[PDB]
């Protein structure tokens, strides 16, 4: 036992009286449902565990609740029975919804006064059913708390969870989390980007901004093989190379928010080096860009994205990559992209908004004299003067759509989607030294393309749907990156 029974009764009884005072919303909930009297004989075929305010009052008054979550569980059983049995458009359904809003406001401050994370009944995002959020138990006081509220990971703290209350009471502080973003192995690329971001943020000197970390978490050597269609026409003759080698890299940016890691940006790139045959030579392809919109302050979010993306273009330019490519079309309605379960209010941008966003960033990159020029693939193709000449990237649009044929008219209708970004133009691009990546390979199967991370996130309910859930998913993804 944690609580003297009378203490639990005095704390919780006012939240029950708050529901009882709601008239008419509590009237269907004050007494056990009597299916005969109400003419609803199928009630007990649908509702296996009836619950009502008078039963909860008796359990409270007789000391039947040993800890407050058993009370919260009975309140939500009552709400869920009503939402299950009654139609969404029915009076009882709407009364139930109103009572659940009254309960959430009342129970929050009570559960926090009793030393709990919150008083919320929490379930994951959407076989008609939702998975419940997990609890951990303080080894010192025995209070149960949301795993995600207190960010307790068994790998980081194997001896068990100790709540803030028990740590203060014993003049102790939580053992440092060494599975941090900052402690991921550093790369030259990562250091360059993060130094750019933090320099900008220090110039703004805004009180809300946290330190940013940028880490390369995957680097491996791959090959894209030419598809059979285009292999027939161009490769089979010996006119075009059969496969193009590249380095695939994955990087993430993390911000300190409320003193813990938050992963807010993700990037996959394909890097076609100087020993890669034309027409891919000295080209970089940004496969996927994703974000979780919790960057603080929100007034500097776009500018921080600019520092990372303009920074990457500056870094590859200096090494001797001439051209950048971005496939600027949104993901399809149903595809998570990099981060599983975005906030519902982080809307996939419309094509026009996405194109305009990328245009503004590249204009900044022109002002800084990092980008020479940028145009749609149509103008750049006209200006370069066959289909053999098209840069051919793993998982890109053009290798797919060129199979549908087996070009000129197709580019014009999809011109605004494909940005070509000139980093090095003219004679400067003729007599460059070899491209030598000063960072080693980083083997990491989890970050080998975007699917392994999406699979882990689905399997373990690592959502980025709220700040608190994004903070847990960041902590979990960092433990996995640290223990490969
Ligand atoms: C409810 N919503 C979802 O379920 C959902 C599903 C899938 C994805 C998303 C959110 N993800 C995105 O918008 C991704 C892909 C398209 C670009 N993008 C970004 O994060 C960046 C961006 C550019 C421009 C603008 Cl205007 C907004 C953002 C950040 C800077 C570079 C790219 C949400
Ligand atoms: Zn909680
Ligand atoms: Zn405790």
């Amino acid at each position: 036992g944690i609580f003297k029974p009378e203490e639990l009764r005095q704390a919780l009884m006012p939240t029950l009286e708050a529901l009882y005072r709601q008239d008419p919303e509590s009237l269907p909930f004050r007494q056990p449902v009597d299916p005969q009297l109400l003419g609803i004989p199928d009630y007990f075929d649908i509702v296996k565990s009836p619950m009502d305010l008078s039963t909860i009052k008796r359990k409270l008054d007789t000391g039947q609740y040993q800890e407050p979550w058993q009370y919260v569980d009975d309140i939500w059983l009552m709400f869920n029975n009503a939402w299950l049995y009654n139609r969404k458009t029915s009076r009882v359904y709407k009364y139930c919804s109103k009572l659940s809003e009254v309960f959430e406001q009342e129970i929050d401050p009570v559960m926090q006064s009793l030393g709990y994370c919150c008083g919320r009944k929490l379930e994951f995002s959407p076989n008609d059913t939702l998975d419940p959020e997990l609890f951990v138990e303080c080894t010192e006081c025995g209070r149960k708390m949301h795993q995600i509220c207190v960010l307790h990971h068994e790998i980081i703290w194997p001896a068990g969870f100790v709540c803030d209350g028990c740590l203060k009471k014993s003049a102790r502080t939580r053992k440092e989390n060494k599975f941090s973003a900052k402690r991921l192995p550093s790369t030259r690329l990562g250091t360059f980007l993060e130094n750019r971001v933090n320099d900008f943020l220090r110039r703004q000197n805004h009180p809300e901004s946290g330190e940013v970390t940028v880490r390369v978490v995957h680097a491996s050597d791959k090959t894209v093989e030419v598809k059979p269609g285009m292999k027939a026409r161009f490769v089979d003759s010996g006119e075009m190379a059969e496969s193009f080698p590249y380095r695939t890299k994955a990087l993430f940016a993390f911000e300190e928010i409320d003193g813990v890691d938050l992963c807010f940006f993700g990037m996959h790139v394909q890097e076609y080096g100087s020993d890669c045959p034309p027409p891919n030579q000295r080209r970089v392809y940004i496969s996927y860009l994703d974000s979780v919109h919790f960057f603080r302050p929100k007034c500097l979010r776009t500018a921080v994205y600019h520092e990372i993306l303009i920074g990457y273009l500056e870094y590859v330019k200096k090494l001797g990559y001439t051209t950048g490519h971005i496939w600027a079309c949104p993901p399809s309605e149903g595809d998570d992209y990099i981060f599983h379960c975005h906030p519902p209010d982080q809307k996939i941008p419309k094509p026009k908004r996405l194109q305009e966003w990328f245009k503004k960033m590249l204009d900044k990159a022109v002002s800084e004299r990092i980008v020479h020029d940028y145009k749609d693939i149509f103008k750049q193709a006209t200006e370069d003067r066959s289909a053999k000449e098209l840069p051919y990237f793993e998982g890109d649009f053009w290798p797919n759509v060129l199979e549908e044929s087996i070009l000129y008219a197709t580019m014009e209708k999809h011109k605004e989607v494909f940005f070509v970004i000139r980093l090095i133009a003219g004679p400067a691009a003729n007599s460059l030294p070899p491209i030598v990546d000063p960072d080693p390979l980083i083997p990491c199967d989890l970050m080998d393309g975007r699917d392994a991370f999406l699979t882990l996130a689905r399997d373990k309910h690592l959502e980025f749907s709220s700040l608190r859930r994004a903070q847990w998913s960041t902590m979990c993804m960092l433990v996995e990156l640290h223990t490969q």
